[PDB]
């Protein structure tokens, strides 16, 4: 199952690593992906995904796009998880880089409490520009289901671990 995870609460866990690797090795039923509303998954977690999936997750994307038209922000979709999980969970988080509200960071969340256990990064973070220990503070106080969050950067895995409220 799950390995190598520090408990944050009853129901949140944290652990450095790369989600893609944790996805190949785990291959949990649920991998969420930091996706944006065209599901163009080019870079940060949605771009490493999808590279794992051999660009499978992309096709099934865009045929998803091209029949439902764009997600909202802070929502999502299930599709299939391919190689890495029974299904991914795309979820949009606000990019603030692209001038997204911030507000929907728990939104965007509360997609996570459809499912029982997932593996997740967290939301709005990294290139999506979100403060990360802003958005961990909005998944514990949001996410009700187990969420086992990767988190790619030492650093601020450390950070994060460390000022956990």
């Amino acid at each position: 199952s799950f390995s190598g995870y520090l408990k944050l609460t009853d129901n949140v866990y944290i652990k450095n690593a790369d989600i893609v690797e944790e996805a190949k090795k785990v291959k949990p039923t649920v991998v969420v992906n930091a996706a944006n509303v065209y599901l163009k998954h080019g870079g940060g977690v949605a771009g490493a995904l999808n590279k794992a999936t051999n660009n499978a997750m992309q096709v099934e994307s865009d045929d998803y796009i091209a029949t439902n038209g764009p997600l909202k922000v802070g929502g999502s979709c299930v599709l299939s998880g391919h190689n890495l999980a029974k299904h991914c969970l795309h979820v949009v988080g606000p990019n603030v880089n692209k001038g997204e509200d911030i507000q929907l960071l728990k939104s965007a969340y509360e997609n996570f409490n459809q499912h029982e256990v997932l593996l997740a990064p967290l939301l709005s973070a990294g290139i999506f520009g979100a403060d990360p220990i802003h958005s961990l503070r909005v998944c514990v106080d949001t996410v009700r289901t187990n969420v086992y969050l990767a988190v790619f950067d030492k650093n601020l895995y450390d950070k994060l671990v460390s000022s956990f409220l």
